[PDB]
């Protein structure tokens, strides 16, 4: 890929993001727990990233959830994001411990919602990553919602990981590998 370094939460921290995603906070006020970017590519442009034109990532930074196991925290802060859209059992369909106590990255999809209709809308699978800062007891979790296509969702249904998602994955670790804390102070 050809990630780009990007400076959040007014330079306290860097991390990167794919060419043609835009800083939403440049035109809307978010959260002040967050960063959010949205790819505002034109259908026409070719970037040999793998990615399309309707991904956003999120990058949260919350308070530590009172779990010590690694991925046990992980995925606390997973059911955290997905019971919102009414999701009621999902699977990961990738994940990783990338630095051991500390940095944890999966690919997550719902397989149950509370009206029992997983296959009622389009699927949306969603990268998440948690990067523990235990020294200031915050969770941060980094999360890429990707909205797939009929084509893509049919293949994840039958067990097969679209190319997209390898591709959102790959995003995801670089931007834990690269995720860098600037400025303590923000953590006052």
């Amino acid at each position: 890929m050809n990630n780009k370094e990007v400076e959040l939460y007014g330079g306290a921290i860097t991390t990167v993001v794919p060419p043609g995603f835009i800083d939403a906070s440049t035109l809307r006020e978010v959260p002040d727990t967050q960063a959010v970017y949205v790819n505002s590519r034109r259908d026409e442009e070719e970037f040999e990233d793998g990615l399309a034109t309707n991904e956003s990532i999120i990058v949260d930074l919350l308070e530590t959830v009172d779990k010590s196991d690694l991925k046990e925290a992980w995925q606390f802060h997973v059911e955290d994001l997905t019971e919102l859209n009414g999701t009621t059992k999902w699977e990961a369909l990738q994940e990783d411990t990338v630095q051991q106590g500390t940095k944890f990255t999966g690919l997550v999809m719902e397989v149950a919602n509370k009206w029992g209709k997983p296959d009622l809308a389009q699927t949306v699978v969603i990268g998440v990553a948690l990067i523990r800062l235990t020294q200031f007891d915050t969770d941060v979790v980094i999360s890429i919602n990707v909205p797939l296509t009929k084509e893509e969702a049919s293949q994840a249904s039958n067990k097969e990981l679209p190319a997209r998602c390898h591709a959102v994955y790959q995003l995801l670790q670089e931007m834990v590998r690269k995720f860098h804390v600037v400025d303590t102070s923000l953590f006052a």
